[PDB]
């Protein structure tokens, strides 16, 4: 069966990385969310990422700001593929957020996304995209929300008022 | 049977590029490789992204520097997920390659690695990854990977002298 | 007969794109406008470029943000002369824009202008001047632009207060 | 009679710039070169931009690097299209030279290309596909040119 | 007699540039005010610039936002010191006003200041310490701002609740 | 006995951290050194750690560099106060570095010196000013110090 | 007796600072707080850095802005250990703050938090693990602070609302 | 007579900084050099700032980079103009040096100019302008320097003819 893990190290972030949950109900794709803090609960994070794969999770989501470390500690603890979304932050609006997640040393990869919601939403997606790959009944889905794309452009032409 | 796809716009990305296909071969992951630019055969890459799935490939690793196009325009016309590896520029030193691709709208996603060949080996490896859920001997050999790292890091250990 | 194409990804980004139509109407430029976008349309897009010409577009103004393809992906589509407008962004200020559109490779030019609204604007009196080396008509309403200008410095002096 | 005019700084620009001349003559647009500082002989300059259009002038591609004025200035100064290449500087490597040419408030337009040789090329491109506008042999020229960016692609099909 | 003049390109400058003329007041130091537009008004400015040292001005203080060319203009055509003073912009926060105002070439300078409000505040200390040097009768005001802004910290103290 | 830890996730940091070590030397203060990685030997980081204060570390001195996540981890995990060492890119200039090291929200903080090899040499006096509190002879030390760095400037006046 | 001192350039920037002195106040350290001004006040700037350790100061925390000159001046004056803040500007969001405090040359070190809140409630909490080496009563609450902090993570788990 | 103080942290700064020197004798402007460290020697730094206009100096022109704070504490200390130059930094290319000296909150002014070589230039020529409010003399050789400016341009366009 077809698993996802969300996880964010604060509630703070949840108004943010529910756009991928969002994405992964739309897909019918199963998912668990839950707070991890790679720097307030280290332990708790090592024990997550170890434990992800034979629980039968397939793809970790992680969203972490400022000093993001949490989907890289997250990647090196795991043989699953972890999205990274970078979280907007009052300062540098995400830049440090983004920086910290993308520029992994070869040998330890992150799928990183967009900063804040765009880049939640694309992580439910992107997440789709992956297990499509096993799972051939999400090819027709992502056709379909493909068609959704160009029915919103459509929708939107008599908004040049 | 698995099949990634290496792409990129220009012969001159291909001392950056041939470090993923470097690492799929590590995998025994088959790919093919060829040169797809957004900007001077917009029609081919049209036509590449659009029949990549139907032909059987799984995964696109698509490289582009500057205003680095190429892995979001890929991403917008397949299912397939595309991983997008930012080039580093001589002026701007990959800064234009990283926010090109990154900052991809809702809707659409690419999965962004480091910057340079960190980056492209990061491709290689995230594929694995990716691949691992739908063919499961890949985590022997992803578990395996982990070993090797940790082996490097004992290696240096005598080395501070 | 003179035309200008005003396009854009989104009807989020008109607030900011009117601004192109506005001078336009200044000058009595005749336009169409559109939502037109990279990624949700990519086959559109390269529809709406690649017919522009024969349709009898002269210019094609095309506004963006944050990964921003559209102006250089319509550049790449068609050989007439395309005006990129960098729309501003909640966490890179548009130099995600601007980078994304103003570092076009050698081969396939973008005439960039400023981040937002400034841009704009400045695209619509940019295609006046444009469209005024074969439209001699032009010249004397850009003499009288350059004249309500010095006005409008004029009108500002006694705002010091 | 088509004409642009390629202006800069310094002759340190050149080197540079020659690019822009370069696909000038590619396209057998005629041009002029000149050097035209902003900050060093701002008279000049006025001079030149105020005199360019009379002068049969239809574009002015400027270059500049740094505190780069100058392309903005002359498009304050006529009514001509002024397309602006930022030069590569050696500490900020034209970040300065980029900013302080795109960055025109509302009113006066530039025209901005790449940083560099990139942008000097795309500016003589840029110039050629402003004059195409219902010019079949310009439109030519240019969809010729176009076969040959895909021939290049093709052609490094086998340099993996 | 002394003489300052305060310029900008646009009233919405002034409302950053007043802080240039509330020092001078305070120094009790003559000026004048004025929008001078390098963009709008180009050949205004070329008049003003060249004809400011005959009429008597001492020191020229020059505010401009994005592309800014004003402050540098302005010295290319006067022997005068030109004080330049960044306006923060709605996307770049005054970095494109400052970079374009402190990078000047060697060989004409401008005496650029902080961005935005801090920075036109202290164009105008800047100016009375520069005419303290022919304008002896200033180094006491001097002396007495210092100890002002001794003063305002002591103030400060028991604002820590 | 006062002992410092020195780590980094590659021998090929140690270009830059050797100075942190060089500078506890001078101030003969006690230290060992060790290759810890936070994601090529995430497990043993995690055993360094939380292990560092009963093995008798009273200071941590991490460099790193990119995604730069050993100095914040392993202060994650460790009541000993952490000094981090922003290790230069070959991109981004060290900037990645600085902002994965320095900016850590509210609760869990790392000490962050300069970029490089200044950083790195500052990371071993820091920790000679920490070791200080309350101890005259570290303090004579660093007084000692500071005459050598006024030294060093009148040795440089004839160079003008 | 262990003593902190916290110190900034204006009253203005106590709604940050006072993060500082709340995580000291939880942590039974005792401490002086001041308004201290490196350009307002030098000299009392200079007093105050190379009297602290005579007077019993153990650690300096500094908070400033702009061209944020506090931590290193004092740094300078002292051979106590000084954390510096970098406090988030009106313009440039504390990158001015962040470089100016952190690039301090090798001989004098300054200990940089993250801009911000965050940044001085992470003074407040580095002070005590700094000062824990010689006073071993704070190990303890030390130890009481992760367990919180642990505590506070799992209290967040139902907030995914 | 007219003295300006010329002064740098290490004699590393001096290629850059005898650019001052060189315009300050092309204009025979008096002058002193030397080594003032703000960091190392702090002490030597407010004597020197503070002592400099009693002497006969009339301008400081400081140059400094990285966590460059001696332009802004000169100026802290002296009721005289200061120049301040940004010197080029191995890492951050001036952009820290720039920021630490530029960003000086409102109250204390510094005069700065472009990073590196062509700042100190700069400063020399900004010195020339600032004392020839007070010196007359100096308005001629200013305008000759104008005409010298022009010849070098006409140079330019003579070798490329």
């Amino acid at each position: 069966a077809m698993k996802v893990a969300v996880i964010m190290g604060s509630s703070s972030d949840w108004k943010i990385m529910q756009e991928s949950c969002n994405m992964l109900d739309y897909f019918e794709i199963p998912y668990e969310k839950q707070v991890v803090s790679a720097h307030r609960t280290p332990k708790m994070m090592v024990q997550f990422a170890s434990e992800a794969r034979e629980r039968g999770i397939n793809i970790i989501i992680a969203g972490a700001g400022g000093a993001a470390h949490l989907p890289g500690m997250v990647a090196s603890l795991t043989t699953l593929p972890v999205i990274g979304v970078p979280i907007e932050t009052k300062s540098l609006k995400g830049i440090d957020s983004l920086l910290s997640i993308v520029q992994m040393p070869g040998g330890i990869p992150v799928a990183t996304t967009a900063i804040g919601a765009a880049g939640a939403k694309n992580a439910g997606i992107l997440a789709a995209r992956m297990l499509s790959i096993q799972n051939p009944s999400l090819v027709e889905k992502l056709n379909q929300y493909e068609s959704s794309l160009i029915q919103k452009v459509e929708d939107m032409q008599n908004e040049l008022q």
